[PDB]
Parts: C-alpha cells; sequence; structure tokens
C-alpha cells in the first residue's frame, strides 16, 4: 500500500511508490487471472513486460508490472503511412527477440498486435498482456491448440479453418501483420478468410494493391514468406533471422 495510483493507463493504472518514487503499472481486475499470474512468473526477458509481484486484497487482485513510458507501438504508426523503415526493422528485431524467448520457454502470447507491444523510455519494445497466453510445450512435448483466441485482422488462417493447430506459426503470422502495419500504416484485411476479398487478392499475388504497393520489395519479400496460408510452409523464426531485409543495414 506504498503505491499511489496516479493515473489510468488503459484496468491498468500508473502507480508511483511514495518512498522510492519508482513508477510501475498496476493491473486491477475484480473477479484466467490465475493463469496470467502463473505465466508471468516464468517470464524474464528484456523485450517482455517485467512482472514484479502480485498482491490480493479481498476479491481484488493486483498485478505489478513494468511501466513503459513510451506507450504502445500502435501510437507510433501513422495512418496510411506507417513509420520509417529503419524504425520498423528495429521494432521487428526486438519483437522477434521477445517471441523467440517466449516460444523457447514453451509459451505463446496468442494476441500479438501493436496495442500489446509497449515502449519504454529508450523506445525498447515490450510484449504486454499474457491474459490469453498459454503453454504449448511442456516437458519437451508440444501441445496443439484448439481454442480460438486473438484479434481477427492478426490471426492466422488455420485458426479459423482447423480443429487444432500449432502455436508457433500463428504467432509468426501475427508478427507479419504487425510488420505490414508498421510499413504501410494499414491492416491488409479484416480477417484471413476466402470470403474476404482482400485476403483472396493477396493469395492471388495482387501486390499492386494497398497496402502492398506502399511496401518496398525487400520487406515485401519477407512478408510473402510469413503470410503463407499453409502453416507448414510458413517461414519459421530461425529462417526469418536469415531474411535479406531482416539483415539489411538501415539508417
Ligand atoms: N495496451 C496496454 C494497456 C496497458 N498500458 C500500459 N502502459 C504502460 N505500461 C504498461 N505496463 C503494462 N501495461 C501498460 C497502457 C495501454 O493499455
Amino acid at each position: 500500500e506504498d503505491w499511489d495510483l496516479v493515473q489510468t493507463l488503459g484496468e491498468v493504472q500508473l502507480a508511483v511508490n511514495r518512498v522510492t518514487e519508482e513508477a510501475v503499472a498496476v493491473k486491477i481486475v475484480d473477479m484466467n487471472i490465475k493463469k496470467e499470474i502463473c505465466i508471468n512468473k516464468m517470464l524474464n526477458h528484456e523485450n517482455v513486460v517485467k512482472f514484479y509481484g502480485h498482491r490480493r486484497e479481498g476479491n481484488i487482485q493486483y498485478l505489478f508490472l513494468e511501466y513503459c513510458s513510451g506507450g504502445e507501438l500502435f501510437d507510433r504508426i501513422e495512418p496510411d503511412i506507417g513509420m520509417p523503415e529503419p524504425d520498423a526493422q528495429r521494432f521487428f528485431h526486438q519483437l522477434m527477440a521477445g517471441v523467440v524467448y517466449l516460444h523457447g520457454i514453451g509459451i505463446t502470447h496468442r494476441d500479438i498486435k501493436p496495442e500489446n507491444l509497449l515502449l519504454d523510455e529508450r523506445d525498447n519494445l515490450k510484449i504486454s498482456d499474457f491474459g490469453l497466453a498459454t503453454v504449448f510445450r511442456y516437458n519437451n512435448r508440444e501441445r496443439l491448440l484448439n481454442k480460438m483466441c486473438g484479434t481477427l485482422p492478426y490471426v492466422a488462417p488455420e485458426l479459423l479453418k482447423r480443429r487444432e493447430f500449432h502455436a508457433e506459426p500463428v504467432d509468426v503470422w501475427s508478427c507479419g501483420i504487425v510488420l505490414t502495419a508498421m510499413l504501410a500504416g494499414e491492416l491488409p484485411w479484416d480477417q484471413p478468410s476466402d470470403s474476404c476479398q482482400e485476403y483472396s487478392d493477396w493469395k492471388e499475388k495482387k501486390t499492386y494493391l494497398n497496402p502492398w504497393k506502399k511496401i518496398d520489395s525487400a520487406p515485401l519479400a519477407l512478408l510473402h514468406k510469413i503470410l503463407v496460408e499453409n502453416p507448414s510452409a510458413r517461414i519459421t523464426i530461425p529462417d526469418i533471422k536469415k531474411d535479406r531485409w531482416y539483415n539489411k543495414p538501415l539508417k
């Protein structure tokens, strides 16, 4: 109770300790929360929102989390424009670092989007909100996912047409949609279904349409590898790390 809740960040409130003046974010949820807490405890990476502690008072549960003064990545995207390629690439590298770490401890976020990618004072990206995250590897054994989870414009196509599916290619897909957003300042489709004209157009290689026309050939080639319908053919992270644009030096 040494923390004063200065303002509502998003419920999540900015909290400043009276003694140290340290600033953290506090997630206030009145009663899923248990799993989020469990998952958070496992996490320790420079590109994932740090979990400090939790305190439960009565029916109210408090989660203490790293405060990112930068705010969300979503705010760094100019509509219809995106952001400078060098900034996009840097955010993308940090995003891959975060995801590689999560997948490495068998955890999938399941809702990767710019709203859930926060920035600190140095504009370092931090993966945020593990309320929908789940274990997909335990005791070295992979568990396929069955629950439909996410945000439609970012979800992989298999999630909509498959009874069960691999967790990793789904997170790669959403990262691809985030990259598109950063480079084009717009989302390619409402959802990845054939009833969706925009998705159908992409599967037909109509890259003279937006948002594809706005994207340079190098990053677009990477997007051609990520936004692949067949999750088995989809490029994996180790291979993304070998992509030409990924490795291209930028201003
Ligand atoms: N989408 C992120 C939530 C929570 N949020 C946050 N802002 C700053 N630091 C945070 N740490 C966790 N959530 C944070 C503001 C934006 O809404």
